[PDB]
């Protein structure tokens, strides 16, 4: 009534031997915790990744635990728990590299593992980035030559070199990383054992949920954060062509704006990998709706009626109504000071529906405008006293040198959401909640936003 359990047989940090030829790691930690919170005899074998498949495959073995990416291709052959890590690729440097960028290492050589993703990835973005690429058989060997200044980075796991930083060797991780799509898994033959899986499972989150796994992280040098577990190598988001300031083209005619800045930086914060294609905002809602887009960014409003059709992440931006003025005019300062007024607001939309509900309310007129130019062009020349808009709309145009003026407070009208298809990606929409959750508070978020509306 043993279960035993097989990993690898050197690995670190995951499993590996110590100052007294006691193995340890993240894997070992974990597995032990697991059966103790099971109430398991648990009987950890290490003889290595490979033979640990044979060893699981005749039954000699239980299951297995030593780093082992989740993949389709697997689940023919195993059945796997949940994730229980998320690991990642980057690029190690010494200390005293000013190298941070993949940019950066054009003309320069990069060393990987031999057989390994990082190998891989490495060549997948050569043709991009414009490196070398030496490979090693050994991280002992790569390191070495990375220290020895032959290579200029070396690609790695997070995780590994996480550890050696916290050992005290010359390591830095200044650059950006990838996560690893599936995440790392205990794994047990299709079929068989499920009692173990489960057993897996819900141990697994109890140490999430009192802090015990945490801690393991912490004691190899891995702060843990909230990371999504990447599914796909990337994900592709559809986008409207020119809705300023959200998503449009500048004059080097390259996309920009907050949407576009926004949801790029939630994805280089999990490690998440985008393809964007600016389509059109109705041609968005159809690829995502027929499948043929992972998911969309368009300054797009949460509503009940969109949710029967699309999940949504937490809202990012709280959409409002204002009034825009002449900067110049000291007659407008409130409701109550737009009698005799006329007021511009662009047909069919909030702005023209609250202006007439209220213009009977206030004493001013509404004018039409069908063209949004002839619109801002009318409150530029004096034939409007003002106009309503979308709030971003009016301080972008600020910010880019209309001489407008904002003197009333403004009417909330619902808020913007990042949308997947009802059911489909949901690790996207935990990738964009985590990601928005930590660029708030580090303070990414207000950068991205007043970039395009704050002015002076």
């Amino acid at each position: 009534t043993t279960v035993k359990i097989a990993s690898d047989s050197s690995y670190a940090p995951f499993e590996f031997q110590n100052g007294q030829k006691k193995w340890v790691g993240i894997d070992v930690d974990i597995m032990q915790e697991v059966a103790k919170i099971n109430d398991w005899k648990l009987e950890m074998s290490y003889p290595g990744f490979d033979a640990a498949l044979q060893n699981l495959k005749a039954g000699q073995v239980d299951g297995i635990i030593a780093g082992m990416t989740i993949t389709d291709e697997r689940k023919e052959t195993f059945d796997f728990s949940n994730p229980y890590y998320t690991s990642a690729l980057t690029i190690a440097t010494t200390k005293d590299s000013k190298l941070s960028d993949y940019s950066d290492l054009k003309g320069k050589a990069v060393g990987a593992k031999n057989g390994t993703a990082a190998q891989t990835w490495l060549q997948e973005n050569q043709k991009k980035y414009g490196y070398t690429i030496k490979t090693y058989s050994d991280g002992v060997h790569m390191f070495a030559a990375l220290s020895s200044g032959n290579i200029a980075g070396a690609m790695d796991e997070v995780p590994v070199i996480s550890y050696a930083m916290k050992q005290g060797q010359d390591l830095a991780m200044n650059f950006p990383s990838i996560s690893l799509p599936g995440g790392y898994g205990f794994a047990v033959m299709k079929g068989k054992n499920s009692t173990l899986v489960d057993g897996f499972n819900k141990a697994l989150a109890e140490m999430k949920s009192n802090g015990d796994y945490d801690k393991i992280l912490k004691k190899y040098g891995i702060t843990a954060t909230k990371k999504a577990t990447p599914k796909k190598d990337v994900y592709t988001i559809a986008s409207d062509n020119s809705f300023a300031p959200f998503e449009f083209q500048n004059d080097d005619k390259q996309f920009t704006g907050i949407d576009v800045d926004l949801l790029n930086a939630i994805a280089k914060n999990q490690g998440f990998k985008l393809k964007w294609n600016f389509i059109g905002f109705q041609a968005a809602v159809d690829s995502v709706q027929s499948g043929h887009a992972d998911g969309m960014m368009s300054g797009m409003s949460i509503t009940d009626a969109r949710k029967q059709v699309f999940d949504y992440g937490s809202p990012y931006y709280s959409s409002n109504l204002t009034i825009a003025t002449s900067s110049t005019d000291d007659s407008i300062k409130s409701w109550k000071d737009l009698k005799g007024k006329t007021l511009g607001a662009k047909n069919g939309t909030a702005s023209f529906d609250y202006l007439n509900a209220h213009a009977k309310e206030y004493g001013y007129t509404v004018k039409t405008f069908t063209d949004a130019t002839t619109m801002y062009s009318s409150l530029n020349n004096g034939s409007i006293n003002a106009l309503m808009d979308d709030e971003p709309v009016i301080k972008y145009a600020i910010k880019q040198g209309q001489k407008f003026a904002t003197p009333i407070k403004p009417i909330p009208d619902g808020q913007y959401g990042f949308a997947v298809k009802k059911g489909s990606n949901p690790e996207l929409i935990e990738m964009f909640n985590n990601g928005l959750a930590n660029l708030r508070a580090n303070g990414e978020y207000d950068k991205i936003i007043d970039k395009y509306l704050e002015s002076d």
